[PDB]
DNA sequence: CCAGCGGCAGC
DNA sequence: GCTGCGCGCTGG
């Protein structure tokens, strides 16, 4: 499954292949706009690379990184947790995963895997995209 | 100047 | 369903 470029342009257009990825930029966009979390996560996945990385992170130093886009603390420890899980647990689903609700697990079912048409997103961006995926079927 | 808006865990 | 996290942003 490749999921199509849209004129909307959503990172997770570009992240799909790495599932870890494209779930960290879910947790970046977590009441944080695009314009300002975009940028930044390009940085963190500079220093942490992957989850097996990011698991064995300082919180305080992923925290340091955040700091300009608010939720610096709170997400950091996320971060940590949900790369940690992500490697240990047992997952079909990423909404399993400590850090991913509604919103990442429907972008995992997007673009992800292939399984649109069974989700019904309630977050702007994606709606946009879900909603021209059902039209230019 | 100042108030409201844009995910998720844990209660 | 309620709260808290936390900044930039927009509106007047």
């Amino acid at each position: 499954w490749t999921p199509p470029r849209s004129p909307f342009n959503l990172v997770q257009e570009t992240l799909f292949h790495d599932p870890w990825k494209l779930l960290i930029a879910t947790i970046f966009l977590n009441r944080t706009s695009g314009k300002m979390a975009i940028p930044v996560l390009w940085k963190f996945l500079e220093k942490y690379p992957s989850a097996e990385v990011a698991r064995t992170a300082d919180w305080r130093d992923v925290s340091e990184l955040l700091k300009p886009l608010g939720l610096y603390d709170l997400r950091a420890k996320t971060i940590v947790k949900f790369s940690d899980e992500y490697l240990t647990k047992q997952w079909k689903y990423p909404i399993e995963l400590h850090g991913i609700g509604k919103y990442g697990n429907d972008s995992y079912r997007i673009f992800c895997v292939n399984e649109w048409k069974q989700v019904h997103p309630e977050a702007h961006k994606l709606n946009k995209y879900h909603d021209w995926l059902w039209e230019n079927h």
